């Protein structure tokens, strides 16, 4: 768990941006307090409207697509792996299905070649992911299960580093936000992201302080 | 129970106005000693016109809204609980009733796509309310039950905070005002709220003293 | 038996809901003490308008399904016990039926493979289960013995952690709130289910006064 | 005589299961308290409705088998004693009768060569054991004798750790268990097993309150 | 938040305006604490008479300009975001919306070229606005939602530093004035800004003395 | 006993994953202490939802193949031992059968010239290996006995280094993982293999958190 205070804002005590080191597939959790600023200013804490942003300030295009497919609950579903590897040069295929990193609710048997069969879990209906690796290069396949009537919409294909929905809070009785910081598995290792955190304070007349700071996130690999 | 004990008006002994945590649900008690104020003005003490006002610090706006309907006595009712929910985003809703906030003189069998019966209770006309969620924020949903002539008219929809109609009183033999402080299930963690309270005391041949105060009701969730 | 005491919503004295330890199969009964919080508000005292709802935060999906079965009146009742672990790989299934656990009113030879023969009570018509263990996995096996004329309904498949359907009690005269906490024999250890308890005070006029608590109820193995 | 007090469930105070050490050929006796589980559930204490049950943990499979006969009454029996000791290796086979672990209404002369002569006690008919030791290995025989009308039952071999049919008793006077722990001759030192105890008290009004604990009984030779 | 101590007017203890450091985006706070001062001055302390004055050492004139839209309550409003940025050279236009400073009540998607969506939240008439930043230059977009009756008037575009209408004030029991200090998300870094404060005390048969200081508010960025 | 402390993700305190020296033949036994990395994150502590994955960064490929072998209960059971060492050279074949990993529930006499007779233990239907050693290279054969009605299935040939299927635990009251690492007998010295485990905390609502991490397993011989 990380934890960084803020600076209060007073006119006193390399990058801006402090720094925070993440490893692909981890979901680690991030506490900010903001006590040395809002506790001046008297009155009725921190509130509920934090800000995000992901920005990446290196990223290292991926090599492999992601993909998509579709089918109705029960229904063995099959698909391709060897359309999502456009590749440069001559060189061959070693598609794999990390076991860390397997689907959820179903099994996959991959084939011999770029072939594999979900068989989704049985009385079940909903997304589900897997995260294939062709030739060490990381991506993921989404497959929504249909509950036999309609068609499911579909999901936004999970980024790098994220910051999940809704898994925040702030506690105004001692001035300190919680958030968790979440890493795909697909990150490359060497790139640097920078979430930008906007936090609101409030007076005790319930006007607004607001207080931006940036973080640093450095996808390192092996820690 | 809470216990608050008043300023005196002397020119002696953060906010302004004090403190009361509420939990979503709660229907506590709260107690106010004015025997430090009104007791040097030798008098009759306390009367019975107390004021009370409720006014938000902060509200976060709800997400999902209410709704009215209305059916005769014996006759089973149906509804949506699809058109309560503007979303902004793309995301499933996951319909729920808790049972903790269920109806009080019928029965609701949540169906499986927003949609529910509610079954009055035989020989029951009146008002009947229960607290649905749909994925996660919590509205309310009331239904009024005619004694089959005409049709009966329509409540106001509780707030998130209140101060009951008719339950509050002061014993003017030890100066000491008490009345009950309501949290509906749908006032969102976080919140600030205001009472200001406005309770006279009366001199000897029946002339008014006024003194007026506030209170700071901070939702919390989880106490 | 576990005692708590319930915090006093007075605005004075890791997560929120406390804690309940419980072991597979085990019947334990829980004490809560109300005194701090209604004994201020002078009235009656509680009244038993208990409300309990218990949600899993961890649940461990099970690996074996449960199974109904029906039977008349002293005709001995056959069935198998394999279509009732669908398994993902290659494993032997050493179908068992542990002694502390069997039925109530019959008996049951397991046979050689997932065969077995429940002989009903003589004179006897009711429901009875007894637990199986497929390979480490336990479920339940339900039978509904019929009085030889109709049919007997279905009944609703015992659920992890339960709270018996009326054996609450209340005494005004000490503010103590008594109910029993059962644990099914199908639990698995590990997991965390969270009670919510909703208690009603009543004011010396027949007016309400709601209370809401959680408790984390953590499946142990082993005490 | 051990003496075990039960663990109170009130979330309070190297293995889970409390050990008991046993010798082969003993007849020992234990008494468990559940006085600081029970009493607080201010009811009927506990009742007769105690469950058992013995697994093996660590068993060393048994050398010599052991073997069933049948005779009627008064007239001698005899039987061979070489083909109960299926040997490996190439050694010989000093068989043994030990005077400790003799019949009980009878007499045996043992031959020379793994043969002897049950001569059954004048006007007896019943069930009759003697543990013999071919090389060390311990194993029962176990004759019937009829009453020379049709043909005695067989019995089911005693196994190395039991618990006696009906020997177990309560006192809901002071909340204790008692029941016997018997260990065959031919039980091997070194093993370990499990003893599981399902006691229910039970409530005023009669309703049930299950406890589950284990013990570990670890056969040694010598105490 | 900021604290300055006002020279005391005795004849005794680089520039002439103290330093005050600003970040885009920021609502921070500043306490000026009168009493070397005004407490000499035995009267009744400091008056709500403060008047304010920005004006700009260094402004660095913008590049892109801001827009004003008007619709009615409820119908959707278009707008392009093209003819905002009058470029001297030649180069392409990155079109952004950043979510932390996006719309209040209502929401915008961002077209390909230039152009935007900005359909109101249900049942609200009032003004809004969202900061667009165009290849880098940062301007907002102000529109203003009627409530279908006539037309709303014009919002005067706020400035890059300013002082909040009326959320001043000063204890005359401490002589401390608190006022807030808000910095635009479109002022340029390396910025200086002048804040001249005249604050008047008061003496005890209620005549005047005035004080005057400045302060120079030079915005950076990244704190 | 192994017992490693994993790193606590603060952003502060040769290869990457630590190290693990392995005998062959050996099972022992791997504590990993979660405590740094679990406990701030106040929460319900670990989950049994461990993952292991083991891939060889070294393995010097085995000489001797492997052989499966299938016979029905009691029947002797013959086989080969000299198609299972393909040679490049010329030389001679010492067939070996070690003491120390002979069979488990049968014998073999193994013959002049890579023959060897597997005598099923009577009364016995499973699975059942022994470890030969053809001219110091290792390799095992596996022999399934059948109960005489259909046929056995075909067990998975074991690794050089495993991980238990289901010997794994994890105390949530001190954030301790537990599981076994194994070393198969045909192990060669000098391999290295690598283990990944990825480990979930969960929050006090039920949301994850999840850790990853590696250790070197370095075959070693003489401990």
């Amino acid at each position: 768990m990380y934890f960084f205070s803020v600076d209060p804002r007073n006119g006193a005590s390399s990058c801006c941006c402090e720094s925070i080191s993440a490893r692909p597939g981890e979901v680690n959790g991030v506490m900010v307090s903001y006590a040395a600023w809002s506790a001046p200013l008297r009155g009725h804490g921190l509130t509920n409207k934090t800000t995000f942003e992901i920005d990446g300030v290196s990223v290292t295009p991926p090599k492999v697509s992601n993909a998509f497919g579709r089918t109705k609950v029960g229904v063995v579903f099959e698909g391709t792996l060897s359309d999502l590897f456009p590749n440069p040069e001559g060189e061959q295929v070693e598609y794999e299905i990390s076991e860390l990193n397997g689907p959820s609710n179903g099994v996959v048997e991959l084939g011999a070649n770029g072939a594999f069969t979900y068989t989704p879990g049985a009385l079940f209906t909903g997304v589900d992911r897997f995260w294939f690796s062709i030739n060490g290069n990381i991506g993921e396949y989404v497959i929504s299960v249909d509950p036999t009537t309609s068609e499911l919409p579909q999901p936004p294909f999970t980024t790098p580093v994220y910051v999940p929905a809704a898994r925040r809070s702030v506690d105004p009785r001692t001035h300190v936000l919680k958030f968790v910081l979440g890493v795909s598995p697909a990150a490359i290792p060497g790139d640097v992201y920078r979430l930008t955190v906007r936090q609101v304070a409030i007076d005790c007349d319930g006007n607004e302080f607001v207080h931006i700071s940036c973080y640093d996130i450095s996808i390192g690999s092996c820690g």
